[PDB]
C-alpha cells in the first residue's frame, strides 16, 4: 500500500485566530534572524533571480532592514560587481532609519552560488559578501552537502544558507554538515512548475513546520521561500516558525527590480521568469524545464510594496498579541478552514471599483 | 510543532436539518434580545458604515422592528444630530406594527464608537441613544476593555455593545468587563480583507459557535456581524446560537442608504466600502486605534453593489427567509430554533447542488442572486 | 456546541465500484416498484411541475414504462381531464414496456396539496393510480393529517407523500400509512430552498438515512431532484431509491408544456421551480423557492429516456447486477475527491462534438 | 451505505523529496511491460484510432516504449499495421540507442482485441505480435475471463495484457486466469464519460496502488492507463507502484498520429476521440456513448512530447533519490493535498507570455 505520511496545508488552508492583546501595531518589532550570525530589522528577502534582484534591489531591502540576494545566472565578475555595488553605496541614515548593515556600516548583500562553485565563493568573499546562498532546486543532496563542507572548511566565518528543501530529514542533514540557515520551499513559487513536472513538493506552510522543528534543535533559523501571495501569507509563515520570507513576484514589478517596464494594451507590466524557465536557463537539472516565463503588473517602489507588507504583518502581530517575532511564533494558534471559509475570507459579493494598496 | 486548535466551518459549510413541524412559517415569532436589557422585534441590525446606516436607514430599520447603528466616520456634532433625527421620528402604527420602540415611544437606535472616545458617549447618551456600539478591529484588547470599564462606570444603565470578536477567550473577557453583547466576526464581512492582509480570522460559523457558547454563561446576547449572503445564512446564524444578525452589503444598495444612485452600463448601483478602506480613512474625522511611515495599510476595499430599491423590500425577503427556516424546523420561536436546530455539514459538491444548477435563469429572483 | 449529526454526500462526492460481472446492460432487468402496490417497467418519473408533466409527457412515460405525475398548478376541472386523457389515450409492439393498470391503460400520477380533499375526489373518481401529496415540507402535522383522511375515505388509494430527507420523517409517513415517500429537501436544479432558509440534507445522504428507515416498512422511496447525468440514476438507485422523479432533463422535451423559442441561434423551453414567481403567481409580497429559467431543446422524451435507461444499464453490468434489487445488494461506493470528479469530467480536451447523454 | 474508502488521484498527492546521490541524467527508467516483455521507457502509447497505428507504433518503440495498434480496423488492416511496424527495422543504432527490440532485433508492437476475436489474434500472432491487448470497458467480467482462458490454452507463450479493471478483487481474477499484466483504469481518460453516464469508477491513483498490491501477489506488472497529464502524473503513477504508463490524449496531436493536421482560428489541432464516443462505433456495450469526439493542439512530434515526458520522470527519481524504477518505488513517500496546494503547486499570480514545453493550462 502507499505510505501517505501527511495529509500536508499550505497558507490558504489556515488563519491565525486573534488573541488578547495589549500592543498596537505601531509598537511591536520585527527584527529577526536571517542566520546564526546576522540579524535582519525586517523579515524580508527579495528572491535570487535575475527578475527580482541585482543590485539596486539589494540596496533598497537593506536600506529598508532586509536583505538582496543576487541571482548568479551572470558571470563571476559581474556578479562580484553587482555585490561591490551593494557594499560601496554607505541625509540617508535619518531616511532610511532601519538600514541593515556589517560592522564597518556597509549594507547587507547575499549571493547566490550554486554546487561545485568554489571559484564562484572565493570571488564574492573577496568582494565582502556577508552571506552565500547556495541555491539547488534539490537541496537534500550529496552535492549540497559536500558543498557546505567544503566552503566551511575554506570559510569557518563565512554565513552560509543552504536550500532548498521541504522535509525534517532534509533540515537535520543541512545543520548537520554547519549550515547557519536553511531555505524551505519545493515548489510553491508563483513560476515554479516543479510540483506539476515531477510531482515531487510539501504544501508551504506544512514544509516549514517540519522543518522549523527539527532545525530549532540546532538553533537554525528558517527562511520560508515562495508561495507568498499576499502580507497575510508572511504573517502565518513567520508564525508557523520561520524567521525570514523570501519573496519573488511581489518585488519583480517594482522600479528596482532588473529590466525595464512596458506597456501591454494600455496597462504597465515587467518581466517575471523562473530561474529554472527555459529563457533564464538560455548541477542537478533539450532543456526540460522547471519554470515559466510570464509578466506581472507594474507595481511602483519596492519601498511602497515593503511598506504594505510589514504594515499587514504588524496588524497580524497586533491582533495576536504579540510584541515581536519570537512571542509571536509563542502565542500563534492557528484554525484550519475550507474553501468557503477561504471564499469568505476574500471580498465576496462586491464589485471593487478602486484598487487597494494591498489587495488585488 | 503548530497548534492547530480545530478545523473552522462557516456558512457555505452546513445546512440544516428539517424536523417535524406543527407551525407555518407565517405563525412563528422572531422577537429577539439585542443586549441584556434590549429587545428586538425582528432580528436584523443594519451595519455601522458610511455606505450603510445614517437616520433614514437607522429610521427603517427601527420601524420594521430591527436596529440601525449610526456609524462613527463623522463628527460627535453630526452623529449627534443623527441619532436625534430618528429619536424624533415619531397611520405610521397602523402602517409600521412592529416598530422598536423606547419606553417613550420613540424608536430606538445605536451609534458606534470607538476606542477613547468619552466626549462622544458623553453626546450621543445626551441625545438618547440607546445603545452604543463600542466597535474595533480588534474588540479583545486592553484599549476596548478599558473603555468599557469607563462608560460603565460613568453611564452604569447605558447599554453597550463591544466587538467585533471571534474567540470564547474573547468573549469572556468582555462578558467579565460587564458589556451587555457581544459582537462576533474578525474577517467575514463582504468589503473586508483582514484575513488575507493579516492572517487572522475564525470562519463565521464556528466563531458564532464558540462565542455563543461562553457568553451564554453570562446570559450575553450574541450579535452575528459579517458574511450574511443569504436569507439562509440569517437562519443558520441565529440557529447555532446568535441572537441577532448585522449586514452590511445587502443593505448597502437600497433607497435609503447613504450615498446617490448611479448608472454603469445601463445598470444603477450604489457605492460600499469597508471602514477600514482607504475612502473611508481619508475624511478626517476617522480617528482610529488599533489601525492607527504615512501612507495607511487599509483592511478593506472601496466598490459598488447593485440597486435593490427599499430597505423594507430587502427585509421582507430576508425575514421570509428565516421564517421558512423555522417553519422547515418545526420551531415556534427564536429559543426554540436554537434548541431544535441539527446540521449537517456538506461538500463543495452539496453546495453546487445547494444552489442553482444546470438551469440558465431568466427571471430574477427577489431573494436570489 | 452546535451540533453536526453528520457529514452529507451527495452525488458527484461518491462513484460506485465495479465488480464481477456475467450479465450485459442489455439483459439486465430494470423493473422497479413505485409503491408497495404498484410496479414500474423503468425507474423513472416525471417531475409534478407545470414546465414537465401534463398528459402528453404523462403518456410517453408511461407508455416507455415509467410515469408521468400530472402538476397541481391548475383547477380542480384540468386535472381530472389532464389524468383522463391519460387514461383513455389506449402501438403495443412499438411500446411494448408501457406502464398499464389491470384494464390496459396506461397508469397515470397527480399531484396534490395538504387539505385538497375535493381534489382528490375529483382525481379518484378520474382513475389516478396514485396521488402524490407534494409539500416543501413532508415532516409536518398538516401533510400527516391528510395522509390519514384520504387511507379513511379510500384505503385502496396509493399514497407517496414527500418531499423529506430525514429518517424521522420516513418513519412518521411510513406510520400514517403511506405507499412511498418522496426523498428531496433542496437538491432540484431550480430550487433555492437551501440557499433562502438555511436547510436541507445532500442528497445520496439523504436517500441512504431515508431507505434504511422506509425498509422497515417496506415502503419504496421515491429520489426526487438533482439528477444531472444518467450516472446520477444509477446511484441513486444503488443507494437504495426504488425510483427517480426528474425535472430539468425532460423539461427540454417535445412533450413537456409549453412552445419552443429560439434565443440567438438555439431552441430552447421554460423550466421553473413551482414555488418561483411566475409559477406561484399551505407551508409557503411572496418569498419564492425556486427560478424561472430555460433548458436547452433535447427533442423527444423517449430519446432522452433511451440515453438515462443506457447509463443505468451500463451500470449495472459494471456492477454486476442482473436487477435492481441484485444491484442494490452488490453495490459499493468509493468517496472521491474534487480533483477525482474533474478527472471523472471530460478534461484537457476541447469537445467538438455534442455527445448525447453528455454536456 | 458500503462505502470502502476515501479515493484519491492525481492531483490529491505530491512526492516528498529525498535524500538523494544520483542526478535525472544518470538513473534508469526500464521497466517491465509484462512478465516476459522489458520496456526501456515506460511509456505506451493509447490502443486508440487517434493516436496509435504504425507510423506512432514506430517511433514509440524506438524511444523504448510500446504502440498499442487500435482495433477499430477489420483484421486484414491491423495485420498490416502490426507487420509494418515488425518490418521497419545502422545510423538507425546510433539514433535510437534505446530501440525495444524482440530477439530478432525487431521493434515491439502491440495490438488490441476485444471478447471473442479469436480470429484476429490468430492473424496477428501470425504477423508476429509481440503483445495482445484483451480490451474491454469492464475486464472484471466473465467475457474477458474466458477469452484470456482460450487464448492462453491456444498460445501459451503469447504475452497477454487484460484490461480495464480498478479493484484488487478484479486484478486477482485477471492473475489468476494467467494475464502477463493487468491493465488500470476505469473513468480517467480525457475523452472517457465512464463515471459520469455510468456513476462507476475508482480515481486512479487509489486503483493504481489497489491493483498493484494484488497483481504483485502474482508477478504480474500494472499498467496505469488514462488520466495522465502532466509528467508529474507518470512520476506520481509509476511510483505508487505502476510497472508503465499508457497515454492517450498527450500523444494525440503528434505528427505521427493518425489523422491531419487542421486549422482552427489561426491555430493547429488534431481530432482526438474517444474509442466510446459515436464517432468511433459508427460486447460489453441508438447508440449509448461513454465517450466524446473533440480536439487537442498540435504539439510537433512524438519524440519531442516523450523527451519532455520522461524528463519529468528522470527530475522526479532525482528529487526522490532513486537510481531505477524499482527504487523509486521503494523509496517514495507521498503526502496528501488540499486544493490549496494544488493551486500553489501551479502556476499562480503570473500571467504566462512564453509557452513552456512541459506546460500548460
Ligand atoms: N523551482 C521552483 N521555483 C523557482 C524557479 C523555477 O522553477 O524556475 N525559479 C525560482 N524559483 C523559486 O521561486 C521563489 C519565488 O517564489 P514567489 O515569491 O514568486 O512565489 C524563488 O525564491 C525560488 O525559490
Ligand atoms: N474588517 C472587516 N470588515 C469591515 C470593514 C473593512 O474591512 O474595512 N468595514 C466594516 N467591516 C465589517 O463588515 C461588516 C459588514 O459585512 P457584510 O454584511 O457586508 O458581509 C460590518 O458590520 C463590519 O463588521
Ligand atoms: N423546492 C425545491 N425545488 C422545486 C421547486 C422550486 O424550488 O420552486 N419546484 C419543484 N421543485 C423540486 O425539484 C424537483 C426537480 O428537480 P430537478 O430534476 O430539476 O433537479 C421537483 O420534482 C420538485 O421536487
Ligand atoms: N472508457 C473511458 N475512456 C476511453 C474511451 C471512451 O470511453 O470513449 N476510449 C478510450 N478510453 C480510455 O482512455 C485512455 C486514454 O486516456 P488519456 O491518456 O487521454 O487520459 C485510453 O487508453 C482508454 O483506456
Ligand atoms: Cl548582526
Ligand atoms: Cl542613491
Ligand atoms: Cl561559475
Ligand atoms: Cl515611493
Ligand atoms: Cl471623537
Ligand atoms: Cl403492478
Ligand atoms: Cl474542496
Ligand atoms: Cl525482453
Ligand atoms: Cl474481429
Ligand atoms: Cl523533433
Ligand atoms: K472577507
Ligand atoms: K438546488
Ligand atoms: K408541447
Ligand atoms: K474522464
Ligand atoms: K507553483
Amino acid at each position: 500500500a502507499m505510505k501517505i505520511v501527511k495529509r500536508a496545508l499550505t497558507f490558504e488552508d489556515v488563519l491565525l485566530r486573534p488573541g488578547y492583546s495589549e500592543v498596537l501595531p505601531k509598537e511591536v518589532k520585527i527584527h529577526t534572524k536571517l542566520t546564526k550570525n546576522i540579524t535582519l530589522n525586517m523579515p524580508l528577502i527579495s528572491a535570487a533571480m535575475d527578475t527580482v534582484t541585482e543590485h539596486r534591489a539589494a540596496i533598497m531591502m537593506a536600506r529598508l532592514g532586509g536583505l538582496g540576494v543576487i541571482h548568479k545566472n551572470m558571470d563571476i565578475a559581474s556578479q562580484v560587481r553587482e555585490v561591490k555595488r551593494v557594499k560601496k553605496s554607505e541625509k540617508k541614515r535619518k531616511e532610511y532609519p532601519d538600514a541593515n548593515k556589517d560592522n564597518f556600516g556597509r549594507l547587507r548583500v547575499g549571493a547566490a552560488i550554486g554546487v561545485g562553485q568554489m571559484d564562484r565563493v572565493d570571488a564574492l568573499v573577496e568582494a565582502g559578501v556577508d552571506v552565500v546562498v547556495l541555491d539547488s532546486a534539490h537541496g537534500h543532496s550529496k552535492g549540497i552537502i559536500d558543498t557546505v563542507k567544503a566552503i566551511k572548511a575554506k570559510y569557518p566565518n563565512l554565513d552560509l544558507i543552504a536550500g532548498n528543501i521541504a522535509t525534517a530529514a532534509a533540515a537535520k542533514a543541512l545543520c548537520e554538515a554547519g549550515v547557519d540557515a536553511v531555505k524551505v520551499g519545493i515548489g510553491p513559487g508563483s513560476i515554479c512548475t516543479t510540483r506539476i513536472v515531477s510531482g515531487v513538493g510539501v504544501p508551504q506552510i506544512s514544509a516549514i513546520d517540519e522543518c522549523v522543528e527539527e532545525a530549532n534543535k540546532f538553533g537554525v533559523p528558517v527562511i520560508a521561500d515562495g508561495g507568498i501571495k499576499y502580507s497575510g501569507d508572511i504573517a502565518k509563515a513567520l508564525a508557523v516558525g520561520a524567521s525570514s520570507v523570501m519573496i519573488g513576484s511581489l518585488l519583480a514589478g517594482t522600479d528596482e527590480s532588473p529590466g525595464e517596464l512596458f506597456t501591454y494594451q494600455g496597462r504597465q507590466y515587467k518581466s517575471y521568469r523562473g530561474m529554472g524557465s527555459l529563457g533564464a536557463m538560455q548541477y542537478f537539472q533539450k532543456l526540460v524545464p522547471e519554470g515559466i516565463e510570464g509578466r506581472v503588473p507594474y507595481v511602483g517602489s519596492i519601498r511602497s510594496v515593503v511598506h504594505q507588507l510589514l504594515g499587514g504583518l504588524r496588524s497580524s502581530m497586533g491582533y495576536v498579541g504579540a510584541k515581536d517575532i519570537e512571542d509571536f511564533q509563542k502565542r500563534a494558534e492557528f484554525v484550519e478552514i475550507t474553501t468557503a471559509g477561504l471564499k469568505e475570507s476574500h471580498v465576496h459579493d462586491v464589485t471593487i471599483t478602486h484598487e487597494a494598496p494591498n489587495y488585488k
